[PDB]
């Protein structure tokens, strides 16, 4: 590993919903929550041996936190990931999650071009139990900005993005659950796909430590494997990492 290129620096964005409902309308409470979360996720990454040997020490650090204290005012017909209303249905608590990720990536494009990853932290109840979403590791995008020309947006956006909501089914999720969401989405960013039932090594039973973090169904977090990457994830990311590290990773602060 290259100690000058072992860290994926993040632009972390807290939208007005997160500021209000997790941050208590305070900058300090908002930034402390995120700093602590990313540091705990970093512990997972940094300790992961991508080959099962000496290939560990890769992780994540926050470069900047943008704190949006109030909604983005918009004109009729215009949308923005930080606007007051949900889209496409203003009557729902939350956006359609795929549309929200696309919109965030559009709005943050200038900033996203200058960082390894951008991640949106929000507080809205996505339909049917969804907690987050990311580009990369889908059967493209992920670490290091990769351009996509949006025919609808009429400009390049970058696919180095993901999001986490800390609201689900009308309440704030546990911190131990929040850590898992952000680890999972960053896992896609690093190149992992979902762990399949058909590979027992990558999706163990409850009495063998339970599921690993890239399982498609939320790992509740009290089982041994829940906060670890499966061997499937490791192999996938291992192809990602060194290449991408040279491309956009920096020295750990
Ligand atoms: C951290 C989790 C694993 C993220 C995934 C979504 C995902 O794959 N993002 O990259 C999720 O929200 N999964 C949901 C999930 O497991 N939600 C749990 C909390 C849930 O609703 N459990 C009860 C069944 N409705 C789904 C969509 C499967 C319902
Ligand atoms: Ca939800
Ligand atoms: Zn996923």
């Amino acid at each position: 590993p290259d100690p000058m290129k072992n860290t994926c620096k993040l632009l972390v964005v807290a939208d007005h919903r997160f500021y209000r409902y997790m941050g208590r309308g305070e900058e300090s409470t908002t930034t402390n929550y995120l700093i602590e979360l990313i540091d705990r996720v970093d512990d997972i990454y940094r300790n992961t041996a991508w080959d099962n040997a000496g290939f560990k020490g890769y992780g994540i650090q926050i470069e900047q936190i943008r704190i949006l204290k109030s909604p983005q005012e918009v004109k009729p017909g215009e949308k923005h990931y930080n606007m007051a209303k949900s889209y496409p249905n203003e009557e729902k608590d939350a956006w359609d999650v795929k549309m929200l990720l696309e919109q965030f990536s559009f709005d943050i494009a200038e900033e996203a071009s200058k960082v390894c990853l951008a991640h949106l932290f929000t507080y809205q109840d996505f339909d049917m139990g969804t907690l987050g979403l990311a580009y990369g590791g889908s059967p493209h995008g992920g670490v290091c900005p990769k351009a996509y020309y949006s025919p609808v947006g009429k400009k390049n956006i970058y696919l180095n993005s993901g999001l986490t909501s800390t609201k689900n089914y009308g309440k704030t999720i546990l911190t131990k659950e929040a850590d898992l969401v952000t680890t999972h989405e960053l896992g896609h960013n690093f190149g992992a796909e979902h762990d399949p039932d058909g590979l027992a090594e990558c999706a163990p039973n409850e009495d063998q430590g339970g599921k690993y973090v890239m399982y498609p169904i939320a790992v509740s977090g009290d089982h041994e494997n829940n906060k670890m990457f499966s061997q499937c994830s490791k192999q996938s990311i291992y192809k990602t990492i060194e290449s991408k590290a040279q491309e956009c990773f920096q020295e750990r602060s």
